[PDB]
C-alpha cells in the first residue's frame, strides 16, 4: 500500500454537533462498520504515518462517551489514521486522578501495539471542524483550542487544557504528565510547564478550525478544586524530574474490548 496524502481528501471541514438525542452505541458500531474490536481503524488504501491512541480519562461519564463515539469514529476514519481508542475507567469511589490515568492510558495502550502519538481527550468534548487534526506534529498539539464554553477562544493564551497531541518523543521527553494532581485543576498547566521547561512550544490550529463543543454538565463528586493545585504548578521544573512516568504504578483490574472503544479499569489508588 502507498502512504496515504499528507492531508486527507476525505474532510468536510464544519459540521454540526448535537447532544439532544439518543445515541445507540450498537447502532453507532453498524454505522462504523470499519472499525474493528476495541475500537481499532487504519485505512485499507494506504498507509497512514499517524499511528494514534486516543486517551480518555473516564468515571461515570457514559452517556458522555456515548456521544464522543458517536461525532469522533467518523472524524477519525476521515483523516485516515491508524488508531485505537483507549477508555481508562478509575475503579472505586474516591478522589479523581485525571492526569494519573492519562498516564496509564499511556502505558497500557503502548503494550497492544506500536503507537507514536497520543492524543488525550476529555470525555465531553467534541471537535467541530474535521480539518482539526487529532494526531501530532512536531511540537506538542493543542486541539481544543477555541470552546464554546470560553466563548469560543482560548481562555488565557497559556491555556493547554480539554484535548492534546503528544508524539510518544514529546510525552517521554517531559516524564509524562504529574502523577500528585488529585481532584479537579492545575494539572493541564503543569503539563504545559513541563513541556516549556523541555524547550517546546504549543502548536494550535486557528480558532475557527479549533472550534468545540464542550457537553454541558454539573460538577460530578469526588472531584473537588485541588487547594494545592496553585502551589504545585509553581515547582513543575523540579518536581517533573521525579514525578510522573518514572514514579506510576497502578493496578490494572480489568480490560474490555468492546466494539467502539477498549475500556482499561484500573485502580490507581489515593493520595500518598
Ligand atoms: C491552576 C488552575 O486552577 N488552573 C485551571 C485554570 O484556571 C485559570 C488559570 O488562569 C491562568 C491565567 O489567568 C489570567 O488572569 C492571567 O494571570 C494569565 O497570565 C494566566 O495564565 O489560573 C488561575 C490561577 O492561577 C485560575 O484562577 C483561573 O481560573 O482554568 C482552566 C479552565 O477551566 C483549567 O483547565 C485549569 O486547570
Ligand atoms: N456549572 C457546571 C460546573 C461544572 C464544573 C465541573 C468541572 O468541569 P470541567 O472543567 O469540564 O471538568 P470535568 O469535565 O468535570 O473533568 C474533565 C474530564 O475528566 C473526566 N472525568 C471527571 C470527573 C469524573 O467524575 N469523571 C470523569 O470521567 C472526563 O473525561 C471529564 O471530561
Ligand atoms: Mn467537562
Amino acid at each position: 500500500l502507498p502512504a496515504c496524502p499528507e492531508e486527507s481528501p476525505l474532510l468536510v471541514g464544519p459540521m454540526l454537533i448535537e447532544f439532544n438525542m439518543p445515541v445507540d452505541l450498537e447502532l453507532v458500531a453498524k454505522q462504523n462498520p470499519n472499525v474493528k474490536m476495541g475500537g481499532r481503524y487504519a485505512p485499507r488504501d494506504c498507509v497512514s504515518p499517524h499511528k494514534v491512541a486516543i486517551i480518555i480519562p473516564f468515571r461515570n461519564r457514559q452517556e458522555h462517551l456515548k456521544y464522543w463515539l458517536y461525532y469522533l469514529h467518523p472524524v477519525l476514519q476521515r483523516q485516515q489514521l491508524d488508531y485505537g481508542i483507549y477508555v481508562i475507567n478509575q475503579a472505586g469511589d474516591t478522589i479523581f486522578n485525571r492526569a494519573k490515568l492519562l498516564n496509564v492510558g499511556f502505558q497500557e495502550a503502548l503494550k497492544d501495539y506500536d503507537y507514536t502519538c497520543f492524543v488525550f481527550s476529555d470525555v465531553d468534548l467534541i471537535p467541530m471542524n474535521d480539518h482539526n487534526a487529532y494526531r501530532c506534529f512536531s511540537q506538542p498539539r493543542h486541539i481544543s483550542v477555541a470552546m464554546d464554553k470560553f466563548g469560543f477562544s482560548l481562555p488565557y493564551v497559556q491555556y493547554f487544557g480539554g484535548v492534546s497531541a503528544l508524539s510518544k518523543q514529546q510525552f517521554l521527553t517531559i516524564n509524562g504528565f504529574p502523577n500528585n494532581y488529585w481532584g479537579w485543576g492545575g494539572e493541564d498547566d503543569d503539563i504545559f510547564n513541563r513541556l516549556v521547561f523541555r524547550g517546546m512550544s504549543i502548536s494550535r490550529p486557528n480558532a475557527v478550525v479549533g472550534t468545540t463543543r464542550h457537553i454541558r454538565h454539573s460538577r460530578d463528586k469526588k472531584n473537588e478544586p485541588n487547594p494545592q493545585r496553585f502551589d504545585r504548578i509553581a515547582h513543575t521544573k523540579e518536581t517533573m524530574l521525579s514525578d510522573g512516568l518514572n514514579s506510576l504504578t497502578y493496578q490494572v483490574l480489568d480490560v474490555q474490548r468492546y466494539p467502539l472503544y477498549t475500556q482499561i479499569t484500573v485502580d490507581i489508588g489515593t493520595p500518598s
